[PDB]
């Protein structure tokens, strides 16, 4: 499986959505359905299936499903 689908497949899996929602450029929020509790919890997920740490600064950026696809595939562990 590629970081991009395994990417894809936390969030869905977090956000509780189906796999043909997680386009490229879904807003975890807009289209996801996601509180912001969820994109808290997200982002801890994704610390964990990546084996890296996600500064705020960067955490707060990551919106959308490119978003966390980027910034994951620019931090590999
Ligand atoms: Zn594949
Ligand atoms: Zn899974
Ligand atoms: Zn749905
Ligand atoms: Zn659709
Ligand atoms: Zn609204
Ligand atoms: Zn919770
Ligand atoms: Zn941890
Ligand atoms: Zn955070
Ligand atoms: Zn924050
Ligand atoms: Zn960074």
């Amino acid at each position: 499986s590629t970081i991009e689908e395994r990417v894809k497949k936390i969030i869905g899996e977090q956000l509780g959505v189906k796999q043909e929602e997680v386009t490229n450029n879904a807003s975890f929020v807009e289209d996801l359905g996601a509180d912001s509790l969820d994109t808290v919890e997200l982002v801890m997920a994704l610390e964990e299936e990546f084996d890296t740490e996600i500064p705020d600064e960067e955490a707060e950026k990551i919106t959308t499903v490119q978003a966390a696809i980027d910034y994951i595939n620019g931090h590999q562990a």
